[PDB]
């Protein structure tokens, strides 16, 4: 009946975005504007209305292919944020995440300790999470791309961004305590 606190959870997410904030563009596009992406994420719940969540976009290669494909060297990336949601129903709930994505790459280093370009652009998300069955949860959330860098006076209205859907697992049933 009552909610839980001081617990952890893990899952996977997959969504599509209208347009990315990339700088190197050299493609016409599959249809018009939509890029599907997959990844994994997990989080810890501190209280009924205050929790934490982290995530990172995995990668998949094709062992059966002899084509030159490179981009970075010893590079890594991860995202860390806080989750804030409200319990509308025992099974249906709403949540919002706010944090930042950390990105780092390697490019010529003489063991001196210097950087050229790091990724630290705070981001947030919004959606709802529902429980279909024990040890199995599913939720959908969206992200805003037009709301950073510089505030626009007039033009397009903020009513469309990133659309994603992922599943999450909650561990910590117990019996007494």
């Amino acid at each position: 009946m009552a909610p839980k606190d001081n617990t952890w959870y893990t899952g996977a997410k997959l969504g599509f975005s209208q347009y990315h904030d990339t700088g190197f563009i050299n493609n016409n596009g599959p249809t018009h504007e939509n890029q599907l992406g997959a990844g994994a994420f997990g989080g810890y719940q501190v209280n009924p209305y205050v929790g934490f969540e982290m995530g990172y976009d995995f990668l998949g290669r094709m062992p059966y292919k002899g084509s030159v494909e490179n981009g970075a060297y010893k590079a890594q990336g991860v995202q860390l944020t806080a989750k804030l949601g409200y319990p509308i129903t025992d099974d249906l709930d709403i949540y919002t995440r706010l944090g930042g994505m950390v990105f780092r790459a390697d490019t010529k280093s003489n063991v001196y300790g210097k950087n050229h370009d790091t990724g630290v652009s705070p981001v947030f998300a919004g959606g709802v999470e529902y429980a279909i069955t024990p040890e199995i949860a599913t939720r959908l959330e969206y992200q805003f791309t037009n709301n950073i860098g510089d505030a626009h006076t007039i033009g397009t209205r903020p009513d469309n961004g990133m659309l994603s859907l992922g599943v999450s697992y909650r561990f910590g049933q117990g019996e007494a305590a």
